[PDB]
């Protein structure tokens, strides 16, 4: 059952609509708001109805994310309303056919400055951007320039960043200058969610991430990053427990500190059992891959080897990963996306999915000093100041790699 706002997304482009003159539409706001599915479905509906034998673009942060977030569920919905879809998996495009009409839908990723160059020779009757605020402005300009065919429209879907972000200042604050519609969504616009489910999603977020992902507000990131960390709630005594499973998580440094964290599952909660912290700068003696391999074996001497499920390491420590696999130790590549990892660590703390033994003392010193970069925020980037973060980067790899899936 669709809300009034959802129906506006489905109908704005029709001849009967007063706003069909507009060059495009922007939908922003909270998570779980039911905006992504109707936006992608209305995009296809619009394109099949208005053109034939034409090319259309669809882009996300990565192709993988676009398929997971948009394309997979869009195909299920299109099939149920009688659209026929041939997915060209290796070529990354779709052929869609409906009431004797046929159009083609090419899939893109937008990651950086190089992204604009990736395709400059295709010609398009339209462009759809999922998670536009995580894309480089350069890519969005390149792709808009390829929309040369007459009657072409631009479609934008996102959640908020901060208020100096290029998409907020150049697009949302210049609506009439670009001739765009704007609709803003919260969870009240998704009628398929009960009041009990909405409250469970609310409790995943506090502070800045609550303001962005629940209230749908473009608010500045400022000061202490993990301002929900609370020594009355998140710290427990250093005592033996009957853990069912273990991992180690690592932040590799030679000219900087290396760290390990031992993590143990027990009654549906992952515990940071203890921490390793070697500062090579302060000791006046740097360490080799071999020496860190040795220290890691000492660090895990006392655990049942059948319960130890491997080391989580960043791909940039490729030499270290090679030595570990040579010695028979399992290795898991860290999902290292910074802003996502930070958001998920905060959610883990908010729901007490993780807890810390009181021996993790360097980790706690970092929790009270890790801050957002104020200068970057005023330029529209959300970035941590890269200091006092060697335990916390490893904790982030653990949370983002093991506790969070899709």
């Amino acid at each position: 059952p669709f809300s009034k706002k959802q129906l506006k997304v489905l109908t704005w482009w029709r001849k009967a609509s007063p706003v069909s003159d507009k060059d495009g539409i922007i939908c922003d706001g909270s998570i779980r708001a039911g905006k992504t599915i109707v936006m992608s479905f209305s995009y296809v509906m619009w394109a099949m109805d208005t053109f034939n034998e034409q090319n259309f673009g669809m882009a996300g942060k990565t192709i993988g994310a676009l398929r997971r977030n948009v394309i997979t569920p869009l195909k299920r919905m299109l099939k149920s309303r009688g659209y026929r879809v041939k997915d060209h998996r290796a070529d990354n495009y779709l052929t869609i056919t409906f009431k004797g009409k046929t159009n083609y839908f090419y899939l893109f990723g937008g990651k950086d400055e190089s992204s604009q160059d990736l395709i400059q020779g295709i010609t398009l009757a339209g462009m759809f951007f999922d998670e536009v605020a995580l894309m480089p402005e350069s890519f969005v300009n390149q792709a808009t320039a390829r929309c040369s065919v007459d009657g072409a429209k631009l479609w934008f879907n996102c959640n908020p960043a901060g208020p100096y972000h290029w998409f907020k200042v150049e697009y949302l604050d210049k609506l009439d200058e670009k001739n765009l519609l704007h609709l803003h969504f919260t969870m009240d616009d998704n009628l398929s969610l009960s009041k009990q489910v909405k409250e469970r999603y609310q409790r995943m977020y506090k502070g800045v991430f609550y303001q962005r992902y629940i209230l749908g507000l473009w608010v500045l990131a400022e000061g202490i990053i993990y301002d929900m960390f609370d020594q009355d709630e998140h710290v427990v005594p250093t005592v033996p427990r009957p853990y069912e499973k273990y991992y180690v998580s690592c932040d590799y440094g030679t000219q900087n500190p290396t760290t390990f964290g031992l993590w143990g599952l027990y009654n549906g909660v992952w515990y940071k059992v203890k921490e390793y912290h070697y500062d090579g700068r302060k000791e006046n003696k740097q360490k080799t891959d071999q020496e860190y391999y040795e220290d890691l074996m000492k660090f895990i001497e006392d655990i049942e080897k059948h319960k130890f499920k491997g080391v989580i390491v960043d791909p940039s420590a490729a030499s270290f990963i090679a030595l570990l696999r040579q010695k028979g130790i399992k290795v898991i590549k860290a999902k290292n996306d910074v802003l996502d990892g930070i958001r998920n660590v905060a959610t883990a703390l908010n729901k007490k999915m993780i807890l810390y033994n009181d021996c993790c003392k360097e980790t706690f010193r970092e929790y009270s000093s890790y801050v957002w970069d104020e200068k970057a925020a005023e330029r529209g980037e959300d970035k941590p100041v890269k200091q006092n973060d060697h335990q916390l980067d490893a904790d982030r790899y653990f949370v983002n790699t093991i506790l969070f899936g899709n």
